[PDB]
DNA sequence: AGATTGCAGCACCTGAGTTTCGCGTATGGTCACCCACTACACTACTCGGTCAGGCTCTTACCAGCTTAACTACAGTTGATCGGACG
């Protein structure tokens, strides 16, 4: 895999200069100056549906750390991308829309109806130490 | 009534119709081995983004002046706007 990207496959070089660069982002940053066109703005947003162009590199580092933080889902550490996407991925946790079934983390039979009676199961079987943390965020 | 002779009865070697058999030749059947394909979960090296380091370029200068434009003061006229009409 290295040998064909290395000696045939010259992704890594300039397409005017014929430099090259140990990364393509640094290769894409090079592009956009020192071959870049007319353009105003050279510095264009890599996220998805992001759609914002800058004038200075400094200004897409601030915007791609400010709105497209890569942040971990506080219940359950999956990343996601933004505001947005935390927000959209809160709703699979919610309670309220999501009337989700009941179980144990460990014991096959449980299939309680309330939130309230599972944590019988969780206050015997087990106690308030090693219960999932959906089950104990009551963070809203 | 004897010398010549046939009948036919005895016994033992022999022959086929009939049978049981052995094998060829070949066929369906047991079952043991090991191969091919598939696949859930995994191993591990690379690529890639990000960050620092610190060497690097390039700016534009102080008050004044002296080469260059604006940036406020200013006046009659627009035609959206309110709110009420059709
Ligand atoms: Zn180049
Ligand atoms: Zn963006
Ligand atoms: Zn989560
Ligand atoms: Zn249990």
């Amino acid at each position: 895999r290295a040998h064909i990207l290395s000696v045939h496959l010259h992704k890594l070089t300039c397409p005017h200069c014929n430099k090259s660069f140990q990364r393509p982002y640094r290769l894409r940053n090079h592009i956009s100056k020192h071959h870049d066109p007319e353009v105003e703005n050279p510095y264009q947003c890599t996220f998805a549906g992001c759609c914002k162009e800058f004038r200075i590199w400094s200004q897409l580092q601030s915007h791609i750390k400010n709105d497209h933080p890569k942040l971990k889902c506080p219940i359950c550490s999956k990343p996601c991308v933004g505001e947005n996407g935390l927000q959209m991925h809160m709703i699979i946790h919610d309670d309220s829309l999501v009337t989700k079934n009941w179980k144990c983390h460990i014991c096959p039979d449980m299939s309680f109806s309330r939130k309230h009676d599972l944590l019988t199961h969780y206050g015997s079987i087990h106690t308030e130490e090693d219960i999932p943390l959906e089950l104990k965020y009551k963070i809203s």
